[PDB]
């Protein structure tokens, strides 16, 4: 006996890259099975299943495939928000909303940390904020090319503060704050901290 729609997978929220393709999902049941059709900000969005030339493929479970994610200075037509709907002789049913989203990351630091000079056993701070990213880049550091963990507790990392309480003599060297998000690595330019004594 024939049944109206019902959505059995929600699409969720999505963050690619430039450059990626992209899976949106939708499922649903009913009989007579029922078609399949996206929304984004409320408008009907073109499948192949429509036009061979779209760049967007509706899977057989009424999924959409983004073969490309479209999103140049001038026109973006694929991030937004968007709803699959289910429909059959017998009625409709619609899913929650999933938001599309193409990650950013910027080349260039928000601000930069700052050379110290300082004496053993007097604290070192370093202060760094990182790009503005989505998702939001994450920090780390470098000293001469090699990772920086606050694994030890001499030295203190959160927020964008490096703290070092007690400087060493083997303090001195080259730092970076690094930026992090699924995009790729951002270096900061590199900052001398110094040691006297």
């Amino acid at each position: 006996e024939d049944f109206p729609p019902r959505i059995v997978e929600h699409p969720s929220d999505l963050i690619v890259s430039k450059g990626e393709p992209a899976t949106l999902n939708c499922k649903a049941e009913g009989r007579p099975t029922p078609t399949i059709e996206w929304y984004k900000g409320g408008e009907r969005v073109e499948t192949d299943k429509d036009d061979p030339r779209s760049h967007r493929m509706l899977l057989p479970s009424g999924s959409l495939f983004f073969l490309r994610i479209v999103h140049g200075r001038k026109s973006r037509p694929d991030e937004g928000v968007y709803v699959c709907v289910a429909r059959n002789y017998l009625g409709e049913a619609v899913s929650h909303d999933a938001s599309l989203e193409v990650a950013i990351l910027r080349d260039d630091f928000r601000q930069n940390p700052s050379d110290v000079m300082v004496a053993v056993g007097e604290p070192a701070v370093m202060e760094c904020q990182p790009p503005r990213g989505h998702p939001e880049p994450t920090i780390s550091w470098k000293k001469d090319g090699s990772p920086l963990d606050d694994k030890d507790e001499r030295i203190t990392i959160r927020g964008g503060k490096l703290m070092i309480t007690y400087t060493r003599k083997s303090d001195a060297g080259k730092y970076v704050c690094v930026g992090t998000n699924m995009v790729g690595e951002r270096e900061s330019e590199v900052a001398e901290l110094t040691v006297l004594e």
